[PDB]
């Protein structure tokens, strides 16, 4: 007639560790690759040479 | 061939002017012709001579 781990219920109690939890985060590529134009209205018109 | 006003495109911008925008706001006539009475509750009783 043994005493099992199951028979010692919650006198044995689990620990917790956050060591795997943290995750690094990556921004937009296009915000660093190219010029960020500040806008003050929904639309801006840019003329370009066409012929 | 010639350069049309459409083919200059957005090099011809379009302008703005708020000179027609402003309109006056008008108060209540009765709220300035007559006495404004304070109230602390929905109903007030005023006794008057009747006969």
């Amino acid at each position: 007639a043994d005493i099992s781990r199951a028979e010692v219920a919650t006198l044995i109690q689990e620990a917790y560790s956050d060591t795997l939890l943290a995750a690094a985060k990556q921004g937009s590529t296009v915000l660093s690759a190219f010029q960020n134009v500040n806008m003050g209205t929904k639309t801006t018109h840019l003329p370009v040479l066409a012929t």
